[PDB]
């Protein structure tokens, strides 16, 4: 299991916008978190969160499997990284 | 924990081959995996191996923690599927 851990100065998200290839306005919100990776000090990593949901509170996270699908190329991909409470 | 199984029609590598950009040989071996991605069967996953490793036994299995690396735009990505005995 991946361990993941949104800092208690992690807890908002900030927000970008713009407009698509066709017209359509967008929004994403973006999250910082610490993900340990097995190196010394766990490493700060950006999540794009779903349409519709909150930040994530300050605490402890593992990973969900809906994270993953399979590529163009058939490999697996992250899609997005989506949490769950540990 | 992702599960994922080497079948016994998977228990062998084929192999990629070419030359580099600056003029160095390359071979890469390719290993077929079934995922359990939460769906109503396991989906079919397509690895590369790293250097000097055989090709995994047919069982199952779980992602190790060096299958992930930060991204160039500061997100998490696969590097490349590693995996360990379950």
């Amino acid at each position: 299991m991946i361990k993941v851990e949104i800092k208690p100065s992690q807890a908002q998200f900030t927000t970008r916008s713009g407009v698509s290839r066709q017209g359509k306005p967008y929004s994403l919100n973006e999250q910082l978190c610490y993900i340990d990776l097995g190196n010394e000090y766990p490493v700060l990593v950006k999540m794009t969160l779903d349409e519709g949901q909150p930040a994530y509170a300050p605490g402890l996270y593992t990973v969900h499997l809906s994270s993953f699908k399979v590529g163009q190329f058939g490999s697996l991909m992250i899609d997005r990284l989506r949490l769950v409470p540990a």
